[PDB]
């Protein structure tokens, strides 16, 4: 704690006192009939007012099915305006909300609906039989938003609940009210403990401020084309997006031919984006066949855009202003955001990452000393302030290692703050795979592996990919006497996996590099 960095932002005043619910939407009085959640495919409207009344009314809704507070509910929902709808209304019932990517297997979401003790699960019905099984067998009640398959609930039963029976809850700022998993600086998927005044604080740091980080025109439109079961997209713009009272444009699918249109029918300003997305958006050949004049500010995060991409965006589309962010699910997860978005801008430099929000604070590292490293030197960036994580459910030792005695998340990231406040990431420390923007924990998939009878041991990491920036490849150490082809093992993991957690390659091998403890010589696998 000796050289501590800051936002170049003046320090707001923040609730500590108030449930997240009620500050996203504590200023709904100004635009109550203003439109709220869009969905782009199929033109539902829920206007603010809307929003906030239906929330109270799941609220009502989900005790009279008897979810308590405290309790976990799942959401196995693609991005959408019920979504939105079952979070707030989780929030302002005291339960909490745990959520999965809808295309996951049914291993992977009985796995997760497990370790998050879920007691309800709410999904459509298209992605029913992946759960039907699990169901009955747990005793776990399941709803569903369309058509309600065998005897699981509707959604209606939450949304049409009468107000009049919301509960009365008093939600503590310290109780916990989001809890998606993330593997972290290492092994496996971990439940991150996100808290009512975490999460606000973590909105707070973003868009509140007379000089806000995020600055809102009053027409602008945010578009929600990123996934809301990872908690980014829930937060920085579904959030943040609520607490200005600005519309949001949901989009369940993406696809570049409706977005484009769909830019131009409701004036999207503002366009959230990861370098995948945004890169299949650049090499569209109809850019010229919508008017997307209406777009202000392309903001990317999630992984780094890399200088080509960056040049190729900011040339095709010279209306918006183009800025990168960085951020991790312990960390709330926004850690540092653009200043060219302030209400009055802050240059920025190319393959910058943005600033550590204000109301925070940021050192850096040496992975070995520990000691903390003055700018423009590279090493782990650690952040401290009231938006991290609360920590890992049912894993002391786990949050132990993660956040520090004295209160600072190491993120296994290494970058340097250069004289500007800038921050800037070179390197990665944990093993943590990115394909395509989504997160892949090599543990969860070497476990995989060596389930199988004919490996004995095995070991995946990131292989540099354009189109994905990495792909896991597996080498695996085949039993004795073993047959096993490299497309056999391929297709024994895919029938398991959600599609991103696919190995692209088997490498076999005689043994895994190894350190004493166990630990696996990731360095030594990639130098090959
Ligand atoms: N702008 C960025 N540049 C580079 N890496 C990033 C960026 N944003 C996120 N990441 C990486 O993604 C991790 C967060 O993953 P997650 O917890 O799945 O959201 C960070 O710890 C980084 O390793």
């Amino acid at each position: 704690e000796e050289f501590i960095f800051r936002s170049k932002l003046p320090d707001i005043y923040i609730p500590k006192n108030l449930p997240l619910h009620s500050y996203v939407l504590e200023n709904l009085s100004n635009h109550s009939s203003k439109p709220c959640l869009i969905n782009g495919a199929n033109g539902d409207v829920y206007t603010y007012a809307d929003v906030e009344l239906t929330a109270r009314r799941v609220a009502s809704g989900l005790n009279k099915i008897g979810i308590q507070q405290g309790d976990v509910i799942m959401l196995f929902l693609p991005s959408s305006p019920e979504f939105v709808l079952a979070f707030l209304g989780a929030s302002h019932r005291g339960a909490i909300i745990t959520a999965a990517n809808p295309f996951s297997t049914p291993a992977e979401l009985a796995k997760h609906a497990k370790a998050s003790r879920a007691k309800l699960l709410i999904t459509q019905a298209c992605y029913y039989e992946k759960v039907k099984d699990f169901a009955r067998e747990s005793d776990v009640k399941v709803m569903c938003v369309d058509s309600a398959p065998d005897g699981c609930l509707h959604f209606s039963e939450l949304t049409q609940a009468d107000e009049n029976e919301a509960p009365q809850v008093d939600i503590s700022p310290d109780d916990v009210v989001a809890l998606p998993y993330s593997s972290g600086t290492t092994g496996l998927p971990k439940g991150v403990m996100l808290t009512h005044k975490g999460l606000i604080t973590s909105v707070a740091q973003q868009v509140d401020g007379d000089n806000p980080n995020l600055y809102f025109h009053s027409e602008d439109v945010i578009l929600c084309v990123l996934p809301m079961f990872h908690i980014y997209a829930l937060n920085s713009i579904m959030l943040c997006g609520l607490r200005v009272g600005a519309p949001i444009l949901i989009m369940p699918k993406f696809e570049i031919g409706s977005l484009l249109g769909l830019i131009e029918k409701y004036k999207v300003s503002i366009a959230p984006v990861v370098p995948p997305v945004m890169m299949s958006i650049a090499k569209s050949p109809d850019l010229d066949k919508h008017d997307l004049s209406s777009l202000r500010m392309i903001k990317s995060g999630g992984a780094p855009l890399g200088k080509e991409l960056e040049d190729t965006v900011r040339a095709k589309f010279p209306q918006a202003r183009l800025g990168q962010g960085y951020g991790m699910t312990e960390a709330g997860p926004v850690l540092a955001m653009c200043l060219a978005f302030a209400k009055e801008p802050f240059d920025i430099k190319p393959g910058a990452c943005g600033t550590v929000v204000r109301n925070a604070e940021m050192k850096i590292v040496d992975p070995e000393t520990g000691a903390s490293l003055p700018r423009n030197q590279p090493g782990e960036i650690c952040i401290r302030g009231d938006q991290i994580m609360k920590g890992y459910l049912n894993d002391p030792e786990a949050t132990s290692r993660t956040i520090d005695k004295e209160g600072w998340l190491h993120t296994g990231d290494i970058g340097y703050i250069d004289d500007d406040d800038e921050l800037f990431i070179v390197d990665r420390l944990k093993e943590l795979i990115k394909y395509k923007g989504f997160q892949v924990a090599p543990a969860e998939l070497e476990a995989l592996l060596i389930a199988h009878p004919e490996i004995s041991d095995a070991a995946v990491v990131g292989l540099k990919d354009e189109d994905a920036g990495e792909v896991p490849v597996a080498f695996v150490v085949k039993s004795e006497k073993s047959q096993a082809t490299e497309d056999e093992i391929k297709q024994y993991i895919s029938k398991q996996v959600i599609f991103y957690k696919r190995i692209k390659r088997v490498f076999f091998i005689e043994a895994i590099p190894k350190a004493p403890s166990g630990k696996i010589l990731r360095k030594n696998l990639k130098e090959k």
